């Protein structure tokens, strides 16, 4: 009965992502990039499941999901949400190889992330 | 409803199947996730702590007995104290399982996680 709820949980995950809007206030969207900003990771499976997001991918630029983005953590506190264009990156369309993101899903390090900790 | 507010009630619909089939000695990541949520947010059940009553383990306790990441609790410096399984409440009365005596937040996990969300970002 686990296997299904945890399957149940990716899907909706994975339509989360295909269906994120970036300038769409939502708290099923907040508590996504909250998960990929604390945890230190980037989409379920893996950060190219983003690729299936038609808004993202049709960008000119390199452009990846703010809280995917590489970033140290701050003194007490630190979500950034929405689509982040890549620093320095010709306007040759988006690249995902090219994202300064997480490069680890965050369906893998979410359970070693509670191993660890609880 | 919204494409999102469908998948947020798909999504409630697994934390109540989560609640109804959660076993106090198996270790699982999504009972750990579920834990770890009513235990940082503060919060009990998805709509209310008596979607609790739906699981049979629990209710076929003879003592007080709730679970343990629902519990109030303080805060600890530097922590994440996030505790699993059933508690049973501080030698009792064997007179059952009573909801109404747990002491554990009041308010379910579904409210109180978009306003946790809201709030600080």
């Amino acid at each position: 009965n686990m296997g299904k709820l945890k399957q149940e949980m990716g899907g909706i995950v994975t339509e989360l992502i295909r269906d994120y809007q970036s300038s769409r206030e939502d708290s099923l969207q907040d508590a996504w990039d909250y998960v990929q900003a604390q945890v230190k990771c980037c989409g379920w499976v893996s950060f190219y499941q983003w690729t299936d997001n038609a808004e993202l991918m049709n960008r000119p630029e390199v452009t990846y999901p703010c809280s995917c983005e590489v970033k140290g953590e701050e003194d007490n506190s630190s979500v950034r949400k929405g689509f982040c264009e890549a620093p320095g990156q010709t306007q040759s369309g988006n690249h995902p190889e090219d994202w300064p993101v997480y490069q680890e899903g965050c369906m893998e390090k979410v359970q070693a992330w509670l191993q660890e900790n609880l």
